């Protein structure tokens, strides 16, 4: 297996930092600098041993070809109306980036509106955010290069798809909202910083400001409408009310589902948007989330979690703002999470609920909050929707582990609502009938029942002989719901695998209580939940530790890496994608400061104590038992991942290779693959996606010696 030698990596034994009396050495701290010749050489040497290992087993070629075939199917988004025209995204099958089409009529012939594919040879320039003007005659869109979060906003005139000269730079984590007068658009921008701003830098992002750009002018003329010099981490996103009268400002600090809500009655501005707006601080604290749904005059309907962990809808009247006066339009459910709400056809509300990690869709009346219609859906997730206040119809996209996805449409003007299939594509190759998805609830260490989805071929023997791929995230109120993955189904069909997704704490599956159940002092709950999920699959005979693979990305990357350190005996293979590995320094880079709401910060003595116990980078240790070694490990990252700076994986792999790799008993490989012209994941071209999943399953195939099944 290991027919190579790990690269010689220098250890700076003098790099020792004090954390409230706790001294920690950081010998690979030099890897934090992406531009040095030393780090560049480290990356080059790592990939030099990783690549040949991945490409050696012919299985990679078989998987790649099979993925190219199965992934080649029509992928559409929901149709959405803007002005007098309809729009929808569409990928014929293997295009690197999906294309935006336009058609003047629902029955009319569509034409390409914007094709990101012609902007680069390798499809590494992608659309990241967009917003049409209220009348739908002007379009603003963001473009990111090589997977970076940095955006450049460009403009177009819809009629004739004419390119405009307006160009906005230094845009990141930005809103995009046109004022209804059609004069300009609000957006967020960061101050000028030394060094690079292309996604390879590690520089922290602070002092984000809200600007307003007048169409037809240079960015230098942009009006500063809001800023927080005393609070560097505050981020203010703007949006216009459905009636265009109010600018709603949602200020966030961190990643908790909470925000301050300030508003500006545009009718009350002296003479238009000329500077800092006359903000009325309706909700001036970070105690709850207030998500704007719609308003009728001064009565604003918001989805909130204020003393409602599963979320509810409340009406706040600007003329009588006190909390005791707020009306509860749609009360919180005792268990089901209200994920999102949209207002359509003037007085209808589309409510989407998460019931035991499965979605439901319902139409409610705006005035009373009363349920009017239940849109029939199978076991899966709603991952697409269209229907604004002025629209008279809705489109919604449904998907599941076994179904590619069905797009439904419903004309809301009709007396009797008849929802119908608008678009449905099937993947000829993966016969859904041959598989089944079962949901179970297993007890974690403390007794808490945790949901887990298992996908496998029908009629398999539970004798523990099957390879398994267990996925998890566990954090930031993110719910891991059913989704169609061609890559995972190939593992099932062509590698005889068992798929599993553990809905561990930290996620939003059971509201804010579920979220708080996997954060700060209780982050260990996440790891414990996932480890118990692994034990469940083993105990119940779905797989065995030597046949088990665990995967996670970003916060899930931390999940799988930590689980490798804590229970190396439970897994055969671990694939950690773009993970947070250095829990003591994560807050120092790019947007890392925002994650402290989930992890805490090492600056605090109390937080450091939680963090030091699980930080992957600080817990690599040779297993005590002679018959126990670390499982095979593959860390995937990229040089433009400015969300989770690559240094996390660089320092981690260097530590794994030195501490564990050098031991005799370590026969399983510990590798890293750093991709070029790629970032955290969003906007990654189809070509790179296929290369990535091929590397993953080939690594698994080679390490567990799995035969490909034709
Ligand atoms: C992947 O899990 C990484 C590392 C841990 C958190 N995280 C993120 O990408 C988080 C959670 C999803 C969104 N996110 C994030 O940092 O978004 C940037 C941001 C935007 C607006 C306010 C604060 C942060």
């Amino acid at each position: 297996m290991l027919s190579f030698q790990y690269p010689d990596v220098y250890r700076d034994e003098t790099a020792i930092q004090d954390y409230h009396g706790h001294k920690v050495c950081d010998p690979y701290a030099w890897l934090e600098d992406p531009d040095s010749e030393q780090t560049k050489a480290f990356v080059e040497a790592q990939n030099k041993i990783t690549v040949p290992f991945l490409e050696q087993c012919p299985i990679r070629g078989l998987y790649k070809e099979r993925m190219t075939e199965l992934y080649d199917y029509p992928k559409y988004s929901c149709h959405f109306k803007k002005g007098k025209r309809y729009f929808y995204f569409y990928n014929t099958g293997l295009q690197n980036q999906r294309v935006l089409y336009v058609q003047d009529s629902l029955e009319g012939e569509a034409r390409v509106f914007l094709d990101p594919n012609i902007l680069s040879d390798d499809g590494t320039v992608a659309l990241r955010g967009y917003a049409f003007s209220e009348d739908g005659e002007y379009f603003a869109y963001g473009l990111s290069a090589s997977g970076s979060d940095w955006v450049t906003i460009k403009f177009m005139k819809v009629d004739g798809a004419k390119e405009l000269p307006d160009v906005l730079e230094r845009v990141k984590f930005s809103c995009m909202a046109w004022t209804h007068d059609g004069k300009g658009m609000f957006y967020n921008a960061y101050p000028q910083q030394d060094g690079k701003s292309d996604g390879t830098e590690t520089s922290t992002n602070l002092h984000q400001k809200l600007y307003y750009h007048v169409l037809g002018t240079d960015q230098s003329e942009d009006i500063l409408c809001a800023e927080f010099p005393d609070e560097p981490k505050w981020m203010g996103g703007a949006e216009l009310s459905d009636d265009g009268r109010y600018v709603l400002l949602s200020i966030r600090e961190g990643c908790d589902p909470v925000n301050r809500l300030w508003y500006c009655d545009l009718q009350q501005e002296s003479n238009g948007i000329t500077g800092i707006l006359k903000w009325v601080k309706l909700i001036d604290n970070f105690e709850g989330e207030y998500d704007y749904v719609t308003n009728e005059g001064t009565v604003f309907t918001f989805k909130t979690n204020r003393h409602s962990p599963n979320y509810r809808l409340i009406n706040i009247d600007f003329t009588d703002p006190e909390e005791s006066k707020w009306k509860v339009l749609v009360p919180e459910h005792e268990k089901d999470v209200l994920e999102w709400v949209a207002c359509v056809r003037s007085n209808f509300l589309v409510l989407c609920y998460l019931h035991d990690v499965k979605n439901t869709l319902q139409l409610h009346d705006l005035a009373t909050g009363a349920l009017l219609k239940i849109f029939p859906l199978e076991v899966g997730s709603v991952v697409g929707y269209s229907g604004q206040k002025k629209d008279t119809e809705i489109f919604y996209q449904f998907t599941s582990f076994l179904s590619p996805g069905i797009i439904y449409h419903c004309d809301l003007t009709k007396e009797e609502l008849e929802p119908r299939v608008f678009r449905e594509v099937t993947v000829k190759g993966i016969d859904a009938s041959d598989y089944q998805t079962v949901q179970i609830f297993y007890p974690s260490k403390d007794g808490t029942k945790i949901p887990m989805f298992i996908v496998h071929k029908k009629g398999i023997k539970l004798d523990g002989s099957h390879p398994a791929f267990l996925y998890g995230y566990g954090g930031f109120n993110i719910s891991i719901t059913p989704n169609y993955s061609v890559s995972r189904l190939i593992f099932v069909r062509h590698m005889g695998g068992v798929l599993a997704v553990a809905n561990i704490r930290g996620g939003g599956e059971y509201g804010e209580t579920w979220h708080k159940g996997g954060i700060l002092a209780n982050k260990q709950n996440c790891f414990d939940d996932f480890q118990c999920a692994a034990e469940y699959l083993i105990k119940e005979g779905y797989t065995s530790p030597k046949r088990l693979t665990i995967n996670g990305g970003s916060n899930g990357g931390l999940l799988v890496a930590t689980c490798a350190n804590q229970r190396p005996d439970l897994f055969g293979c671990v694939i950690a994608q773009v993970g947070v590995m250095d829990m003591l320094k994560f807050h120092k880079y790019t947007i890392g400061h925002a994650w402290t709401t989930d992890y805490g910060c090492s600056d605090s003595k109390q937080h450091f104590e939680w963090l030091i116990k699980y930080s992957p980078l600080h817990n690599v240790k040779l297993p005590e038992a002679d018959d126990i070694q670390y499982p095979s490990m593959l860390l995937l990252t990229a040089d433009h991942d400015d969300r989770v700076v690559p240094l996390h994986s660089l320092k981690f792999i260097a530590t794994l290779q030195y501490i564990v790799g050098r031991s005799r008993k370590q026969n399983n490989p510990l590798l890293i693959h750093v991709d070029t012209k790629a970032g955290h994941g969003a906007g990654k071209p189809t070509a790179k996606v296929i290369e990535e999943v091929s590397d993953m399953f080939a690594f698994i195939a080679r390490c567990l010696n799995i035969d490909w099944i034709p």
